[PDB]
């Protein structure tokens, strides 16, 4: 009795809070999974107010030009601005546990690192964001289709509530197993206009979405719908943010060894002439 | 030439004063091409002298087996004024990199993977045959329809001869219908692949696609330490082997041209997907602001 009997059933979106191989199997089969309470409630609020002065100093473009900055606020300096983010959020042992299952190969250590730490605030009345796969950032990845390896995963967590009215992200579970990965355009996508989405949540909930999954933010009067994006890429890919050049050394000295690897203060990709870059940085005892 | 003697594959050769389009077509048909005089003999010789102290402090690893007896040094910008002020400012290098990597309206499509002096010691065993894009392990699966991951300007610092271990290359292997690793399990041509040495004088280089099968040769000499300079260049979305922006000092970065700063990640480049996004950037701006490079 999930939908009234005889109905069209809409694409499945499982939900967990919880065993790791369990949530991974839901990730594999559907491409998207809600993780209710990825961050503790006081933590999400401790973080949200912590960055609210940064967010307050971001002007809103009323552009009507169709891009992803049209009435949507975006801010990446979450490690400087928020001690909660860098000391608590970035240290979820289940996040690494899932990252290690999507990305790492055994005996090769950590196969992943951060792409971005973005806070995305859909300002009230914003056009819907164009449908896209996150792996379009790495433009050849679609050409490998669903047999290709994973490019990117986003732990996309709600900061303020995600409702079907304020602009919550619309997911297309199963778009990671389609046979051809295209740009989602009428010219390029044979299924344009017929793509069935599901809107994605309360503060503290994440959703782990594969980079192969089609999605977008949707279109109220006062609701600043705010989210925290933990985009994570394999170690061979380059990050959107030059974190080891903007995050001060002081904060990097406070990070765990694994979090230093996430931001590229530690490494052989991204090495230093056969040595770990962390030697030259004064980070190895 | 040879006498009904079997004719082995050609490696096209051009001088550094040929037109980039002439050299790129050769690169395009064969996946590799020799640029003679890529670096002047006086530039090569100053570079070799400027890094030689660092090469002398590198021990020769001899093992009981695995690509030993090869010295590898990547701190070229730090050690060599000639390298940073001149070698990396080759306009021919950048002309060709744009033709491979740069997309319309997006600026530089490429940056440095590595800057490696590679000195094959006397008696060093030959290197396994490989493609350089194997470093990005998924790339072979796109086959020859795929885009370029990586290219290398592989420069003779000292002469390349067949005896001292000049690289063995396989022209046209960037066009085989299936890109596998070169082993008995996966490669059906295994043990049947015909290679060709890159015979070069100092300052010559060959430019080679990451799709081309190749390996360092056996250094069968008793005396010759065969020195090379590998300028490996990747597209902007790929991670470098070297964290250049974290070991190269800022004093050296402020002296770099803007295209050099981009190569080493002291500066960002703009990517378009209807949307524009700085790659390797800082919260919407070039990282060169926060670093103080204008
Ligand atoms: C330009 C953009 C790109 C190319 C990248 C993208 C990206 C890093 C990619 C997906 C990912 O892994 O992480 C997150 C969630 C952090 C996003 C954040 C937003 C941006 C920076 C972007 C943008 O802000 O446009 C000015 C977009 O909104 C979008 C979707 O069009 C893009 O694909
Ligand atoms: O803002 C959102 O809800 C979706 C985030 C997203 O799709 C992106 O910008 O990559
Ligand atoms: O040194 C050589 O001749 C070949 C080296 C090489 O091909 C490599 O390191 O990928
Ligand atoms: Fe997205
Ligand atoms: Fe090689």
């Amino acid at each position: 009795g999930l939908v009234p009997r005889g109905s069209h059933m809409p694409p499945r979106l499982q939900r967990f809070p919880a065993s790791a191989d369990e949530i991974f199997a839901a990730f594999q089969e559907d491409g998207c999974v809600v993780i209710e309470g990825f961050i503790s409630p006081e933590q999400v609020a401790r973080f949200s107010q912590e960055v609210d002065p940064a967010m307050e100093k971001i002007p809103v473009e009323v552009t009507n030009n169709g891009n992803s900055n049209d009435r949507t606020k975006r801010f990446s300096k979450c490690v400087i601005a928020s001690p909660t983010f860098r000391n608590e959020i970035i240290e979820s042992d289940l996040m690494h546990e899932l990252c290690d299952r999507v990305f790492s190969k055994p005996g090769e250590g950590m196969g992943y690192h951060f792409n971005d730490n973005m806070v995305i605030e859909v300002q009230p009345g914003a056009p819907a964001q164009r449908l896209h796969r996150d792996q379009e950032l790495y433009p050849w990845w679609n050409s490998m289709g669903p047999a290709g390896p994973e490019c990117v995963i986003n732990f996309f967590c709600a900061v303020t509530p995600f409702t079907e009215e304020n602009g919550a992200t619309r997911l297309v579970p199963g778009s990671h197993l389609w046979p051809e990965f295209t740009q989602i355009n009428e010219r390029d996508c044979p299924q344009f206009g017929k793509i069935e989405t599901v809107p994605a949540m309360q503060p503290g909930d994440c959703y782990l979405m594969s980079g192969k999954v089609i999605h977008g933010a949707g279109h109220t009067t006062t609701d600043r719908r705010r989210a925290l994006a933990l985009a994570i890429i394999r170690r061979e890919l380059r990050p959107m943010q030059a974190f080891s050049l903007s995050v001060p050394m002081k904060l990097a000295r406070e990070m765990s060894e694994r979090s230093q690897t996430m931001f590229g203060f530690r490494s052989h990709f991204w090495g230093n002439d056969g040595k770990d870059i962390a030697h030259h940085l004064g980070l190895i005892s």
